[PDB]
């Protein structure tokens, strides 16, 4: 098949012949900011391995005007191509009039135009609020994983790596910034100017960026002598602080750790104003959204701070994990992502152990683990195709559960032996792609006996969902039994590294399990046994006899005698079971109790975030007898840590954590002195007229009980246009959002539809926002619904946003007429809605909600009726 214009197109195949090779792209951009569109061109320098009349890449919404292709031997400089276009597969066909023949180079080259994108990807146009009130305009770059394609036609896949010179004509009141640090910049006739960027090294062209702004920046240099800068808005670069800090010390960290210097001389964070992702890793010239990249003293909160260096540290990872070695297709895209996830946790560690990111890892496991106990989820490597299907491999089975096997790989093979496996993997793929397989090889080789650690970890990675590791313990035998968890199978087996505690020594006792059941022996009858140490395995655990009842008490007695991180892991397992049927609510909420000893809080919040989810379930069904007693419990019981807390900003980061989280349950549960003094600060603060300050920490909480009033709306609302940081301005949206009058909340969506005062990338978190609310849950069903077509055209299925503004507005519905709506939706998608497969795991969601509201209701409002008792 083939089109557009009659003919054919000499290739059918979606995937690029492997015949035409890139080895160079000259390209040059001139865009424009007041026309609000670009013209460009470029020269390839081809490699043909087998002799063939047409040359295929890719190109989208170019509007190409003139192609040739040069001899460096066979011809003259030069001929021209014949161009034909065919969408549906976003190819090209270039058509040669001579037969090529195999190991000799060539040079396509075309002239190319559009206007900057609409939206968010390719060469697109942003705008921004200076101090004064000006809106100002850049034009910016982002392409993973297939919009390149967009701004220049070029072999699109991350096997094509290629040279890069990039030249940009500009204004003087801009600067030109791309992958590599400027040669010259050339004065031209009419006033005019071109930025001259230093070819780069090899590159997937997914990693190509260039912007041209009139940002600032802060610059320094790490040890290895690479000039790190901060590119922000002019009026910002006072928050630029703290980002250039984190960075260098981070850049450092890598180099040592990877033993690999970053190859380039310079490299730039830029924060973008409207930025879609969350951040890009484009090689030299890594963007961000303001929030992941600025911080401001006066208004960024601790977990702020940590949000901000995560996503520097996540970044940088890139460099390394993703650029310098690449995935051979989007289908390992694990290997970039997943790795990434998982530095975050050691690179952090390392230079920030103060922020105590590693009692926050396990959230990371946990968070995928909810979707991985659903049949609808999938294996961490799995193959991909359109690019829809390609975007959709970005989730939390690619990134958390990639970044959640690593570790418990590296714990079976400790720090050094794991570290020497990547040294070696990024030093053996410098500069070229990799497989799945390829890593696995390297990992395990870091006499004459062998790691086999490649069988262990290829089931890990292809084979979807997590394993229930059940324990009988009749004296001193421990029955293991291996089963598929599941949220209520047939084929599923893991080589599952165990690990455990008993009563008697705290001394760990590693193991391995290959085989569907075995059996251990206990050197001890001891009182109890506690599988999976500080939960660095993807594995549940489940007690049967006495085992869950003697663990509890334990915790109920000395709960100092088990490890912090068992205690988290016991506290979210025995909630998993009772989902998984093979627990009895009580019993996990008859565990939840000793959290009036507890101190550690990653433990604490652990548990007490079950308990504010169930107020949640029951507020949003109008269940008000347990939704109130539950309320109730939470104000009565941890009485003692909820008047304990300070409104300040003061003590450690967890400090800073448990306050705003305790006070954020107290002020959700209507607790009278909270409310009151939220209310009192805010009063201040408007009063005052900004000129008084709430603590960081408290910000929210304080900016959301002013959201009550109208008075209070209004003026945070209009305080939202004014503010320079961002954070703030997503503290007080989110503050917008805790509103009860549907008007209020409709305008802030319909506001965020418009894109002008809130900016188009906060739909998909505000729309979610606002769902969660009872107030709010159907209206955004509502809305969702019947704009759903104004929304494709705003986004991708399935962006991240869209896939994220399905699932937020209906994964939280529990009723058997929300499943049938749902349902029923998803059906009208079919056409050119379906397919995504966040269908599947929404509905599996909703229903797993509807059993546990079945399995287990009655019993929450008994064991709390019991408790009033
Ligand atoms: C991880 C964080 C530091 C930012 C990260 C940047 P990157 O370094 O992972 C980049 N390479 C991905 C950019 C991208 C995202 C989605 C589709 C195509 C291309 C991210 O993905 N962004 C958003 C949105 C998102 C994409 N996949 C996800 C998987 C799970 C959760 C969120 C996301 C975010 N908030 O992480
Ligand atoms: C983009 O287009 C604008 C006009 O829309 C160009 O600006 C004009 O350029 C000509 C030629 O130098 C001057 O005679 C005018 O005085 C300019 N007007 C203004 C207000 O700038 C601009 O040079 C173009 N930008 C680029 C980099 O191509
Ligand atoms: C394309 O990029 C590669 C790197 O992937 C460049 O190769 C380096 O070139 C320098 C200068 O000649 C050599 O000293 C290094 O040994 C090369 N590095 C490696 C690891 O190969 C190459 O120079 C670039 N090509 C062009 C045309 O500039
Ligand atoms: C090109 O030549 C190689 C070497 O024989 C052959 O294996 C390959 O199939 C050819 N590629 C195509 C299909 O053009
Ligand atoms: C964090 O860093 C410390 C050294 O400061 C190291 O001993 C520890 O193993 C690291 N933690 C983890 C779990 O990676
Ligand atoms: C709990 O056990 C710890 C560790 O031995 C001990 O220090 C403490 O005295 C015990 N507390 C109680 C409540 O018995
Ligand atoms: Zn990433």
């Amino acid at each position: 098949p083939v089109a557009t214009n009659g003919e054919r197109f000499p290739w059918q195949e979606l995937r690029l012949p492997s015949v035409v090779i890139p080895l160079h792209y000259d390209l040059f951009v001139h865009p424009n900011l007041t026309s609000l569109d670009f013209v460009a061109s470029e020269k390839i320098e081809v490699l043909v391995s087998n002799a063939t009349q047409f040359i295929i890449l890719h190109s989208k919404d170019l509007e190409i005007t003139n192609a040739t292709l040069q001899s460096e031997e066979y011809m003259k400089p030069g001929k021209e191509l014949k161009v034909l276009s065919y969408p549906a597969h976003e190819q090209i066909a270039l058509l040669v009039p001579e037969k090529l023949t195999p190991h000799l180079k060539y040079y396509v080259a075309m002239d190319f135009q559009a206007k900057l994108g609409d939206g968010f990807e390719g060469f697109y146009k942003s705008t921004y609020r200076t101090l004064g009130g000006e809106t100002r305009i850049l034009a910016v770059t982002d392409f993973e994983p297939t919009q390149a394609r967009m701004a220049f036609p070029c072999f699109d896949e991350p096997l094509f790596k290629a040279n890069f010179s990039i030249k940009i004509r500009r204004e003087s009141r801009h600067i030109a910034l791309s992958n590599m640090p400027k040669v010259k910049t050339i004065e031209l006739e009419g006033g005019l100017l071109e930025d001259h960027f230093e070819t780069t090294v090899k590159m997937s062209t997914y990693l190509v960026a260039y912007i041209v702004c009139d940002f600032h920046s802060l610059s320094g240099f790490t040890s290895s002598g690479v000039k790190v800068s901060i590119y922000a808005s002019p009026d910002k670069r006072n928050q630029t602080h703290y980002a250039l800090q984190a960075s260098l010390k981070l850049l450092d960290f890598y180099e040592k750790y990877f033993d690999i210097y970053y190859p380039l001389s310079k490299l730039d964070l830029i924060a973008i104003p409207d930025f879609a992702p969350g951040a890009m890793e484009n090689w030299g010239l890594i963007t961000y959204r303001e929030t992941s990249l600025l911080f401001d003293p006066k208004t960024s909160s601790a977990s702020d701070k940590l949000w901000v260096t995560r996503v520097i540290a996540h970044e940088l990872a890139h460099q390394w994990f993703g650029n310098l070695v690449t995935m051979e297709w989007w289908n390992d895209i694990w290997l970039k992502e997943g790795f990434a996830k998982y530095m975050e946790l050691i690179a952090v560690n390392a230079t920030y152990p103060e922020l105590q990111f590693d009692d926050y890892f396990l959230n990371v496991c946990f968070e995928v683990i909810t979707k991985d106990s659903l049949n609808s989820s999938r294996p961490i490597s799995k193959p991909a195709e359109t690019p829809t299907q390609i975007q959709e491999m970005f989730d939390e089975v690619s990134y958390n559960k990639g970044a959640c096997i690593l570790n418990m790989l590296k714990d079976f093979l400790g720090e050094e032996k794991f570290q020497k496996g990547i040294i070696q993997y990024l030093k053996k793929f410098s500069y070229r792609n990799a497989k799945n397989d390829d890593l696995w090889s390297s990992l395990s080789n870091s006499l004459g006996e062998n790691a086999e650690v490649k069988e262990m970890m290829t089931t890990w990675t292809l084979q979807k969902g997590i394993p229930l590791l059940v324990v009988k313990q009749d004296g001193c035998s421990l029955r293991l039994q291996q089963e598929r968890f599941l949220q209520g199978q047939e084929r599923y087996l893991w080589h599952i590294p165990l690990t455990y505690s008993t009563s008697s020594s705290n001394v760990i006792h590693r193991h391995i399990l290959k085989s569907k059941t075995d059996t251990l022996d206990l050197p001890e009858k001891t009182s109890w046994v506690k599988f999976n140490v500080d939960s660095n395995g993807y594995y549940i655990v489940h007690y049967e006899g006495h085992g869950w009842d003697q663990l509890i008490t334990q915790l109920n007695q000395n709960h100092t005698l088990l490890r912090p991180k068992d205690r988290v892991g016991l506290i979210h397992d025995v909630f998993q079971l009772v989902g998984a049927g093979r627990l009895t609510l009580d019993k996990a909420l008859d565990m939840t109790y000793y959290l009036q000893h507890e101190t550690s809080s990653p433990a604490l919040l652990e548990g007490l975030s079950y308990l504010e989810s169930f107020y949640h379930m029951m507020d949003r069904r109008n269940i008000s007898d347990i939704s109130e007693n539950l309320k109730r419990y939470l104000l009565q019981y941890f009485k003692p840590v909820i008047d304990r807390q300070s409104w300040s900003d003061k003590g450690s980061v967890w400090d800073r954590m448990l306050r705003s989280a305790l006070l954020k349950l107290a002020c959700d549960l209507n607790h009278a002195p909270c409310i009151q003094k939220a209310a009192e600060l805010f009063s201040q603060w408007m009063e005052s007229s900004g000129k008084l300050n709430i603590p960081t920490d408290v910000l929210k909480i304080v900016y959301s009980v002013g959201a009550q009033t109208t008075a209070g709306w209004n003026y945070l609302l209009e305080q939202y246009e004014l503010s320079m940081s961002s954070a703030e301005q997503n503290k007080i949206l989110y503050a917008l959002s805790t509103s009860k009058h549907q008007e209020k909340l409709l305008k802030l969506i319909e506001l965020g539809m418009e894109g002008k005062v809130i900016k188009t990338q906060n739909l998909a978190a505000l729309l979610h926002a606002i769902a969660r609310r009872p107030k709010g849950q159907q209206l955004a069903w509502d809305f969702v619904r019947e704009n759903w077509t104004h929304l494709l055209k705003k986004f991708d299925l399935g962006s991240y946003d869209i896939r994220m503004i399905i699932s937020g507005t209906t994964a939280h519905f529990s009723s058997k007429d929300k499943l049938q709506e749902v349902k029923l939706f998803f059906e009208s998608l079919e056409a050119q809605g379906s397919h995504l497969d966040i269908f599947q795991t929404v509905l599996e969601t909703i229903t797993k909600n509807i059993k546990w509201l079945e399995k287990n209701l009655p019993t929450l409002r008994t064991w709390l009726m019991v408790n009033t008792r």
